[PDB]
């Protein structure tokens, strides 16, 4: 019998073609998001179409008692084997135009829910001996250029908990997998007050999650669609751990 | 006249030396964080040995009201013209051990917090077309291997926020400064269960302040002490450019049809 999959966010964009495509596969699903309403269709549109169990679970995961009812169902359903933390929004403005609300917003979804679910799951994956934790970054994380300096932070988070907890977590046989899309068409654009249309480049949502779904069934670690040279993440990695093996902590530098 | 400086977590460990060499400097302070009692006695030693202006302040960065009470001081405060954001903690345990109310804690504290003082500044600084932003992240940011994957998560937070600060507000004069150190002598391992002596090496908090200090007064935009070879940081740096000059957006890359 196939694990259940969690997704977050599975009302539009990312999360909802991964629920189609999973519902495809014959997983059974939970999906959540805030719009009840679509989440009942998107469902129900699964049930019928591939005979899997589909249950739509309303959750505001920037509100603590919402977030917290998903936590538990985490830890106590041992159906759910795999998490798609894939939930998550952009910046909208620069940083002078950001606001304190906004701000606590942002991190909260992006960052402090992600962590949060996938603390949720761990203990008992590691008792099972088995899981899979999918969380969803950005090549944001990889540009300050791009101008959007707090969205990018989290996204730099996202990837750097997504190494830690391969280290920590696949010894006990977890998978734990990034995904990093580069721009892609989805509700986050104008959600953010930007013109999806305005931008270069855009993927298709079906393209990124198949190319995402590709490097899952290859239990690849960091999977980055739209990085056309795969050797420049091993390259940044290197030099990453380069820096580190001349890290000497006794003293500073002599340049200070 | 020198602008003051806002410190947060100056009670003690990198934030205490900060403010102690700020004072010796010339600088008024305003010094942030829990423990009252010992900000107190700090703001009295750094009056009496510097004669400049200390105010303690206490909050918790963690409750909302105490967090926004620091921040319309800074927006209001047009003699606040340098903020450290030092105040941090470190992880306890494991992954598996954390806890939905530890997470929280240690997300809101280094990451949330951290923005949101500098989201209280920036508006001000752009319009005075001064100030300086000093941000201490941490090596740990670079090693998911030490197995801190949250509080190094937050720290690879603060070095992205700091390189993206730079770029949107130096245009308007600002100054953006990362520290980043690596094992210091403070309060953090303690504070995370942790016992300091048990570390292979550990730097002494005077001479990790004072190398920042160095790093500071050249203006300096990313500062790492304990990197005994420079051009390691331009490598990583370089990397990162290079992955960017090869990210084709409109089509997902061949290995993956
Ligand atoms: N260009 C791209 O699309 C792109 C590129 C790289 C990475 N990403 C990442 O991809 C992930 C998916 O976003 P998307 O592109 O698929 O955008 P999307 O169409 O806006 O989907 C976002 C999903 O998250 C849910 N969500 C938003 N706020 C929420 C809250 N407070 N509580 C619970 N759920 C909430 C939304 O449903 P409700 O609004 O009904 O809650 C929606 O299902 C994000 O993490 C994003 O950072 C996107
Ligand atoms: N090895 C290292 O020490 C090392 C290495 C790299 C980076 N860092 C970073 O250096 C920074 C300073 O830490 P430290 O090493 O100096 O440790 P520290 O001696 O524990 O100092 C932490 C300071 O932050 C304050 N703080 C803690 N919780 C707080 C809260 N809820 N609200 C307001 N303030 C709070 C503390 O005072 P109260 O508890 O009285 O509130 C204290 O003044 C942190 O951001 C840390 O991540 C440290």
């Amino acid at each position: 019998t196939l694990p259940t999959v969690l997704i977050t966010g599975a009302s539009s964009g990312i999360g909802a073609t991964y629920a189609e495509r999973f519902a495809r596969r014959g997983h059974d699903l939970v999906l959540v998001a805030r719009d009840k309403v679509r989440l009942d269709a998107l469902a129900a549109r699964l049930r019928d179409e591939s005979g899997v169990a589909v249950e739509a679970l309303q959750a505001d995961l920037t509100r603590p008692a919402d977030l917290a009812a998903v936590e538990i169902r985490l830890r106590e359903d041992a159906r759910i084997g795999i998490l798609i933390n894939n939930a998550g929004m952009a910046q909208s403005g620069g940083f002078v135009q950001q606001t304190a609300e906004g701000i606590e917003r942002l991190i909260t979804l992006n960052t402090t829910a992600l962590t949060r679910l996938a603390a949720a799951v761990a203990p008992r994956f590691v008792q099972s001996g088995t899981g899979a934790i999918v969380n969803i970054g950005s090549v944001v994380g990889f540009a300050p250029e791009f101008g959007m300096s707090i969205y990018g932070a989290t996204k730099a988070f996202v990837l750097f908990l997504s190494q830690g907890l391969n280290l920590e977590l696949s010894p006990s046989g977890i998978y734990v997998q990034a995904v990093l899309p580069a721009a892609t068409r989805t509700e986050i654009w104008g959600r953010a007050g930007i013109d999806v249309n305005t931008l270069p480049e855009v993927m298709e949502v079906d393209e990124l999650v198949d190319a995402a779904l590709v490097g899952f069934d290859r239990r690849e670690l960091v999977t980055i669609p739209p990085l056309h040279v795969a050797a420049r993440w091993d390259a940044l990695d290197g030099a990453r751990q380069g820096l580190m093996s001349d890290i000497r902590q006794a003293q500073a530098a002599d340049r200070y």
